[PDB]
Parts: structure tokens; sequence; C-alpha cells
């Protein structure tokens, strides 16, 4: 993803650990990225998450 679009997700990460599915869709639309590139981009940096806490 892009730079930004790496920043903007880590923004909410920040905030959310998880997103809804509706949450999910709408970030989506607005970082122009699709549902399943966001839920997959959560679930990989929950995985960090956990290994670096
Ligand atoms: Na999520």
């Amino acid at each position: 993803f892009s730079r930004s679009q790496v920043l903007e997700l880590e923004r909410r990460f920040l905030r959310q650990k998880y997103l809804a599915s509706a949450e999910r869709a709408a970030l989506a639309k607005a970082l122009r990225m699709t549902d399943a590139q966001v839920k997959t981009w959560f679930q990989n940096r929950r995985t960090k998450w956990r290994r670096q806490t």
C-alpha cells in the first residue's frame, strides 16, 4: 500500500484494534482499498501487536 494508506491504517489501529464489517467497508472506500484488503491488513497488524507487546 502507499505510505499514506499505511499511515491512515495505523492511525485507525491505534484507536481500535478490531473494526466492524461496516467500519472496514467505510475505511476501504476512504483509503482507496478493497474490503478484503482492510480485513487482511488489520489481521496482520494484530499479529504484529501481539508479537511486540
Ligand atoms: Na478488523
